Protein backbone atom coordinates (compact mmCIF):
# COMPACT_ATOMS: atom_id res chain seq x y z
CA UNK A 1 0.00 0.00 0.00
CA UNK A 2 0.87 3.49 -0.67
CA UNK A 3 2.51 5.10 2.65
CA UNK A 4 0.15 8.18 4.09
CA UNK A 5 1.82 11.47 4.97
CA UNK A 6 4.23 11.92 2.18
CA UNK A 7 4.21 12.74 -1.45
CA UNK A 8 5.64 10.23 -4.52
CA UNK A 9 5.80 11.90 -7.67
CA UNK A 10 6.78 9.80 -11.07
CA UNK A 11 7.87 11.98 -14.08
CA UNK A 12 9.61 10.76 -17.01
CA UNK A 13 13.75 11.62 -16.91
CA UNK A 14 13.12 13.80 -20.04
CA UNK A 15 11.03 16.46 -18.06
CA UNK A 16 12.33 18.91 -15.40
CA UNK A 17 12.13 16.18 -12.47
CA UNK A 18 14.97 18.29 -10.64
CA UNK A 19 12.88 21.48 -10.96
CA UNK A 20 9.74 19.82 -9.90
CA UNK A 21 12.10 18.95 -6.77
CA UNK A 22 12.22 22.38 -5.86
CA UNK A 23 8.89 22.85 -6.31
CA UNK A 24 8.83 20.13 -3.74
CA UNK A 25 10.95 21.11 -1.96
CA UNK A 26 9.06 24.70 -1.22
CA UNK A 27 5.91 22.37 -0.66
CA UNK A 28 8.27 20.55 2.19
CA UNK A 29 9.42 23.87 3.59
CA UNK A 30 6.08 25.66 4.46
CA UNK A 31 3.78 22.33 5.23
CA UNK A 32 6.24 19.49 6.97
CA UNK A 33 5.39 16.96 4.37
CA UNK A 34 8.31 15.46 2.27
CA UNK A 35 8.09 15.09 -1.51
CA UNK A 36 10.43 13.03 -3.06
CA UNK A 37 10.21 12.99 -7.14
CA UNK A 38 11.47 9.68 -9.22
CA UNK A 39 11.65 9.05 -12.84
CA UNK A 40 11.75 5.10 -13.42
CA UNK A 41 12.24 3.65 -16.49
CA UNK A 42 9.22 2.69 -19.12
CA UNK A 43 7.16 4.49 -15.85
CA UNK A 44 3.99 4.46 -17.90
CA UNK A 45 4.04 0.88 -18.73
CA UNK A 46 5.16 0.49 -14.54
CA UNK A 47 1.98 2.39 -13.32
CA UNK A 48 -0.56 0.26 -14.42
CA UNK A 49 0.75 -2.59 -12.69
CA UNK A 50 1.70 -1.25 -9.50
CA UNK A 51 -1.31 0.96 -9.47
CA UNK A 52 -4.05 -2.65 -10.01
CA UNK A 53 -2.61 -3.77 -6.72
CA UNK A 54 -2.57 -0.18 -4.66
CA UNK A 55 0.43 0.68 -4.82
CA UNK A 56 2.87 2.93 -7.06
CA UNK A 57 3.27 6.74 -6.92
CA UNK A 58 0.61 9.16 -5.74
CA UNK A 59 1.47 11.64 -8.53
CA UNK A 60 2.16 10.36 -12.35
CA UNK A 61 2.88 12.77 -14.93
CA UNK A 62 2.48 11.42 -18.33
CA UNK A 63 0.86 12.33 -21.95
CA UNK A 64 -2.90 12.68 -21.66
CA UNK A 65 -3.98 10.20 -23.91
CA UNK A 66 -2.51 7.31 -21.94
CA UNK A 67 -4.42 8.34 -19.09
CA UNK A 68 -8.16 6.93 -20.97
CA UNK A 69 -6.64 3.84 -20.27
CA UNK A 70 -5.67 4.48 -17.13
CA UNK A 71 -9.27 6.11 -15.79
CA UNK A 72 -10.79 3.23 -17.66
CA UNK A 73 -9.62 0.70 -14.84
CA UNK A 74 -10.58 3.02 -12.03
CA UNK A 75 -7.00 4.12 -11.49
CA UNK A 76 -7.23 7.94 -11.05
CA UNK A 77 -8.63 9.56 -8.68
CA UNK A 78 -11.25 12.22 -9.93
CA UNK A 79 -9.80 15.30 -8.90
CA UNK A 80 -11.82 18.57 -7.16
CA UNK A 81 -10.85 21.55 -8.86
CA UNK A 82 -13.18 24.27 -8.16
CA UNK A 83 -14.66 27.08 -10.85
CA UNK A 84 -12.36 29.47 -10.27
CA UNK A 85 -9.14 27.34 -10.51
CA UNK A 86 -10.51 25.95 -13.52
CA UNK A 87 -10.69 29.65 -14.76
CA UNK A 88 -6.83 29.74 -14.71
CA UNK A 89 -6.36 27.55 -17.72
CA UNK A 90 -6.99 27.04 -21.17
CA UNK A 91 -10.42 25.35 -21.05
CA UNK A 92 -9.24 23.14 -24.11
CA UNK A 93 -6.57 21.79 -21.80
CA UNK A 94 -9.28 20.38 -19.50
CA UNK A 95 -10.74 18.29 -21.97
CA UNK A 96 -7.78 16.52 -22.87
CA UNK A 97 -8.07 15.44 -18.89
CA UNK A 98 -11.98 14.36 -18.98
CA UNK A 99 -13.11 10.69 -19.03
CA UNK A 100 -16.86 9.81 -18.85
CA UNK A 101 -17.54 13.20 -17.79
CA UNK A 102 -15.25 13.17 -14.87
CA UNK A 103 -12.00 15.44 -14.72
CA UNK A 104 -8.93 12.59 -13.96
CA UNK A 105 -5.71 14.86 -13.88
CA UNK A 106 -4.56 18.60 -14.26
CA UNK A 107 -3.23 19.69 -17.72
CA UNK A 108 0.46 20.96 -17.52
CA UNK A 109 2.27 21.46 -20.63
CA UNK A 110 1.00 21.24 -24.44
CA UNK A 111 2.47 20.22 -27.39
CA UNK A 112 1.39 20.59 -31.08
CA UNK A 113 3.20 20.27 -34.41
CA UNK A 114 4.68 23.92 -36.18
CA UNK A 115 5.99 24.90 -39.46
CA UNK A 116 9.74 24.94 -38.84
CA UNK A 117 11.37 26.88 -41.43
CA UNK A 118 14.69 28.23 -42.65
CA UNK A 119 15.00 32.21 -42.60
CA UNK A 120 18.04 32.41 -44.74
CA UNK A 121 17.01 30.39 -47.79
CA UNK A 122 13.30 30.86 -47.33
CA UNK A 123 12.52 34.08 -45.11
CA UNK A 124 8.87 34.68 -45.48
CA UNK A 125 7.25 31.05 -45.52
CA UNK A 126 4.17 30.42 -47.52
CA UNK A 127 0.71 30.86 -45.72
CA UNK A 128 -0.91 27.99 -47.71
CA UNK A 129 -0.16 24.79 -49.10
CA UNK A 130 -1.38 25.62 -52.53
CA UNK A 131 1.67 27.38 -53.40
CA UNK A 132 4.05 24.97 -51.86
CA UNK A 133 5.08 23.43 -55.26
CA UNK A 134 5.86 27.01 -57.04
CA UNK A 135 8.13 27.48 -54.70
CA UNK A 136 9.59 24.08 -54.66
CA UNK A 137 9.86 24.85 -58.46
CA UNK A 138 11.87 28.51 -57.59
CA UNK A 139 13.62 26.14 -54.93
CA UNK A 140 14.47 23.42 -56.89
CA UNK A 141 16.06 26.04 -59.74
CA UNK A 142 18.58 27.00 -57.17
CA UNK A 143 19.29 22.95 -55.72
CA UNK A 144 17.62 23.06 -52.66
CA UNK A 145 14.28 21.76 -51.98
CA UNK A 146 11.25 23.44 -49.91
CA UNK A 147 9.66 20.70 -47.94
CA UNK A 148 10.29 17.65 -46.33
CA UNK A 149 8.66 15.99 -43.26
CA UNK A 150 8.13 12.63 -41.58
CA UNK A 151 5.57 10.86 -43.98
CA UNK A 152 5.48 7.76 -42.35
CA UNK A 153 3.44 8.02 -39.54
CA UNK A 154 0.39 9.81 -39.56
CA UNK A 155 0.84 12.09 -36.60
CA UNK A 156 2.80 13.82 -39.10
CA UNK A 157 0.78 14.04 -42.13
CA UNK A 158 -2.82 13.97 -40.14
CA UNK A 159 -2.60 18.11 -40.05
CA UNK A 160 -3.47 18.69 -43.73
CA UNK A 161 -5.42 15.35 -43.92
CA UNK A 162 -8.00 17.41 -41.38
CA UNK A 163 -8.02 20.47 -42.59
CA UNK A 164 -10.97 20.47 -45.21
CA UNK A 165 -13.14 18.04 -42.56
CA UNK A 166 -11.04 14.98 -42.13
CA UNK A 167 -11.66 13.70 -37.92
CA UNK A 168 -10.78 10.95 -35.99
CA UNK A 169 -14.02 10.12 -33.45
CA UNK A 170 -16.55 12.73 -33.66
CA UNK A 171 -16.07 15.43 -30.55
CA UNK A 172 -19.64 16.89 -29.28
CA UNK A 173 -21.17 17.47 -25.43
CA UNK A 174 -17.88 16.46 -23.85
CA UNK A 175 -18.30 12.72 -25.36
CA UNK A 176 -16.12 11.23 -28.45
CA UNK A 177 -19.02 9.17 -30.73
CA UNK A 178 -17.07 5.67 -31.04
CA UNK A 179 -19.51 4.81 -34.34
CA UNK A 180 -19.10 7.79 -35.98
CA UNK A 181 -15.43 7.95 -37.39
CA UNK A 182 -14.33 10.35 -40.53
CA UNK A 183 -11.42 9.06 -42.41
CA UNK A 184 -13.28 8.85 -45.85
CA UNK A 185 -15.08 11.94 -45.68
CA UNK A 186 -14.55 14.27 -48.34
CA UNK A 187 -12.41 16.30 -46.79
CA UNK A 188 -10.07 13.90 -45.67
CA UNK A 189 -9.88 12.97 -49.47
CA UNK A 190 -8.70 16.24 -50.41
CA UNK A 191 -6.06 16.26 -47.83
CA UNK A 192 -4.34 13.33 -48.85
CA UNK A 193 -4.61 14.01 -52.30
CA UNK A 194 -2.41 17.08 -52.25
CA UNK A 195 -0.31 15.27 -50.42
CA UNK A 196 -0.08 12.48 -53.24
CA UNK A 197 -0.03 14.99 -55.68
CA UNK A 198 3.07 16.16 -53.67
CA UNK A 199 4.76 13.13 -54.12
CA UNK A 200 3.79 12.63 -57.73
CA UNK A 201 4.87 15.65 -58.57
CA UNK A 202 8.41 14.33 -57.05
CA UNK A 203 8.36 17.50 -54.52
CA UNK A 204 8.54 15.27 -51.32
CA UNK A 205 9.30 11.18 -51.61
CA UNK A 206 7.12 9.10 -49.89
CA UNK A 207 10.05 6.80 -47.74
CA UNK A 208 11.09 10.33 -46.06
CA UNK A 209 11.11 9.32 -42.04
CA UNK A 210 11.68 11.28 -39.05
CA UNK A 211 15.66 10.74 -39.28
CA UNK A 212 15.88 11.68 -42.91
CA UNK A 213 13.42 14.58 -42.64
CA UNK A 214 15.45 15.87 -39.34
CA UNK A 215 18.82 15.52 -41.10
CA UNK A 216 18.12 16.95 -43.94
CA UNK A 217 16.69 20.29 -42.56
CA UNK A 218 19.75 20.46 -39.75
CA UNK A 219 22.22 20.35 -42.59
CA UNK A 220 20.32 23.17 -44.84
CA UNK A 221 19.39 20.65 -47.86
CA UNK A 222 15.39 21.52 -47.47
CA UNK A 223 13.78 25.16 -46.66
CA UNK A 224 11.00 23.46 -43.93
CA UNK A 225 9.88 20.70 -42.35
CA UNK A 226 7.26 19.90 -39.67
CA UNK A 227 8.16 18.91 -36.44
CA UNK A 228 7.05 19.91 -32.50
CA UNK A 229 8.99 21.48 -29.39
CA UNK A 230 10.93 18.27 -28.42
CA UNK A 231 12.79 19.05 -31.98
CA UNK A 232 14.27 22.21 -31.16
CA UNK A 233 17.55 21.17 -29.39
CA UNK A 234 18.64 19.36 -32.16
CA UNK A 235 18.49 22.64 -34.87
CA UNK A 236 19.79 24.60 -31.74
CA UNK A 237 23.14 22.84 -32.47
CA UNK A 238 23.48 22.90 -36.40
CA UNK A 239 23.07 26.94 -36.27
CA UNK A 240 20.49 26.92 -38.70
CA UNK A 241 18.86 30.22 -38.20
CA UNK A 242 15.12 28.55 -38.10
CA UNK A 243 11.83 29.94 -36.80
CA UNK A 244 8.78 28.45 -35.86
CA UNK A 245 5.31 29.95 -37.20
CA UNK A 246 1.60 28.47 -37.92
CA UNK A 247 1.10 25.48 -40.18
CA UNK A 248 -0.08 26.37 -43.58
CA UNK A 249 -3.76 26.32 -44.64
CA UNK A 250 -5.62 24.55 -46.87
CA UNK A 251 -8.63 25.21 -48.98
CA UNK A 252 -9.08 28.36 -46.85
CA UNK A 253 -8.92 26.34 -43.67
CA UNK A 254 -6.08 25.97 -40.68
CA UNK A 255 -3.75 22.74 -40.71
CA UNK A 256 -5.16 20.79 -37.39
CA UNK A 257 -2.89 18.55 -35.49
CA UNK A 258 -3.49 16.68 -32.93
CA UNK A 259 -2.94 18.15 -29.30
CA UNK A 260 -0.94 16.06 -26.56
CA UNK A 261 -1.22 17.56 -22.70
CA UNK A 262 1.27 16.46 -20.59
CA UNK A 263 -0.77 16.02 -17.24
CA UNK A 264 -0.39 14.83 -13.60
CA UNK A 265 -3.20 12.03 -11.98
CA UNK A 266 -3.69 11.49 -8.80
CA UNK A 267 -3.57 7.33 -7.84
CA UNK A 268 -7.32 6.16 -7.02
CA UNK A 269 -5.26 4.30 -4.17
CA UNK A 270 -3.48 7.60 -2.75
CA UNK A 271 -4.34 8.39 1.12
CA UNK A 272 -3.03 11.60 0.41
CA UNK A 273 -5.34 13.33 -2.05
CA UNK A 274 -5.69 16.36 -0.27
CA UNK A 275 -1.84 16.65 0.22
CA UNK A 276 -1.57 15.98 -4.10
CA UNK A 277 -4.21 18.66 -4.80
CA UNK A 278 -2.49 21.65 -2.67
CA UNK A 279 0.78 20.07 -4.07
CA UNK A 280 -0.59 20.79 -7.75
CA UNK A 281 -2.75 23.66 -7.52
CA UNK A 282 -1.38 26.05 -5.41
CA UNK A 283 3.06 24.96 -5.84
CA UNK A 284 3.17 23.68 -9.05
CA UNK A 285 0.73 25.65 -11.39
CA UNK A 286 1.80 28.59 -10.19
CA UNK A 287 3.65 30.92 -12.44
CA UNK A 288 6.58 30.45 -9.85
CA UNK A 289 6.11 26.46 -10.23
CA UNK A 290 6.05 26.12 -13.53
CA UNK A 291 9.25 28.49 -13.90
CA UNK A 292 11.21 26.12 -11.60
CA UNK A 293 10.61 23.01 -13.73
CA UNK A 294 10.81 25.30 -17.19
CA UNK A 295 14.25 26.43 -16.22
CA UNK A 296 15.41 23.19 -15.48
CA UNK A 297 14.25 21.40 -18.77
CA UNK A 298 11.75 23.98 -21.36
CA UNK A 299 7.83 22.65 -21.32
CA UNK A 300 7.20 24.30 -24.49
CA UNK A 301 3.68 25.83 -24.17
CA UNK A 302 1.66 25.85 -20.96
CA UNK A 303 -1.80 25.03 -19.61
CA UNK A 304 -1.90 27.88 -17.34
CA UNK A 305 -2.54 31.24 -19.09
CA UNK A 306 -0.67 33.61 -16.51
CA UNK A 307 2.44 31.92 -17.36
CA UNK A 308 1.91 31.04 -20.76
CA UNK A 309 1.52 34.70 -21.47
CA UNK A 310 5.26 35.25 -20.33
CA UNK A 311 6.68 32.27 -22.17
CA UNK A 312 5.00 33.23 -25.79
CA UNK A 313 7.45 36.10 -25.68
CA UNK A 314 9.41 33.22 -27.69
CA UNK A 315 7.67 33.30 -30.67
CA UNK A 316 8.34 29.34 -31.14
CA UNK A 317 6.17 28.97 -28.44
CA UNK A 318 3.62 31.55 -29.45
CA UNK A 319 3.39 29.27 -32.50
CA UNK A 320 3.15 26.38 -30.91
CA UNK A 321 0.05 27.32 -28.90
CA UNK A 322 -1.39 28.92 -31.80
CA UNK A 323 -1.44 25.38 -33.47
CA UNK A 324 -2.10 23.52 -30.94
CA UNK A 325 -5.36 25.93 -30.55
CA UNK A 326 -6.52 25.37 -34.16
CA UNK A 327 -5.99 21.53 -33.71
CA UNK A 328 -8.00 19.14 -31.86
CA UNK A 329 -7.24 17.09 -28.62
CA UNK A 330 -5.94 13.83 -29.16
CA UNK A 331 -8.27 11.53 -28.02
CA UNK A 332 -8.03 9.37 -25.14
CA UNK A 333 -10.64 6.45 -25.66
CA UNK A 334 -9.34 2.73 -26.31
CA UNK A 335 -10.74 2.64 -30.26
CA UNK A 336 -8.05 5.84 -31.12
CA UNK A 337 -5.14 2.77 -30.93
CA UNK A 338 -7.25 1.29 -34.27
CA UNK A 339 -7.69 4.65 -35.62
CA UNK A 340 -3.53 4.89 -35.77
CA UNK A 341 -3.09 1.66 -37.30
CA UNK A 342 -5.77 2.27 -39.78
CA UNK A 343 -4.25 5.83 -41.14
CA UNK A 344 -0.70 5.11 -40.95
CA UNK A 345 -1.64 2.26 -43.13
CA UNK A 346 -3.79 4.08 -45.85
CA UNK A 347 -0.97 7.53 -45.88
CA UNK A 348 1.37 5.13 -46.21
CA UNK A 349 -0.10 3.40 -49.27
CA UNK A 350 -1.78 6.23 -51.00
CA UNK A 351 1.71 7.51 -50.83
CA UNK A 352 3.50 4.87 -52.52
CA UNK A 353 0.45 3.70 -55.34
CA UNK A 354 -0.46 0.91 -53.85
CA UNK A 355 -3.98 2.33 -53.34
CA UNK A 356 -5.54 5.05 -54.15
CA UNK A 357 -6.92 7.88 -52.32
CA UNK A 358 -10.39 6.65 -52.37
CA UNK A 359 -9.54 2.78 -51.80
CA UNK A 360 -6.97 3.76 -49.04
CA UNK A 361 -9.13 6.07 -47.01
CA UNK A 362 -12.21 3.47 -47.52
CA UNK A 363 -10.13 0.55 -46.16
CA UNK A 364 -9.49 3.01 -43.22
CA UNK A 365 -13.12 3.20 -42.25
CA UNK A 366 -13.41 -0.01 -41.13
ZN1 LIG B 1 7.10 17.21 -23.80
Amino acid sequence: KIEEGKLVIWINGDHGYNGLAEVGKKFEKDTGIKVTVEHPDKLEEKFPQVAATGDGPDIIFWAHDRFGGYAQSGLLAEITPDKAFQDKLYPFTWDAVRYNGKLIAYPIAVHALSLIYNKDLLPNPPKTWEEIPALDKELKAKGKSALMFNLQEPYFTWPLIAADGGYAFKYENGKYDIKDVGVDNAGAKAGLTFLVDLIKNKHMNADTDYSIAEAAFNKGETAMTINGPHAWSNIDTSKVNYGVTVLPTFKGQPSKPFVGVLSAGINAASPNKELAKEFLENYLLTDEGLEAVNKDKPLGAVALKSYEEELAKDPRIAATMENAQKGEIMPNIPQMSAFWYAVRTAVINAASGRQTVDEALKDAQT
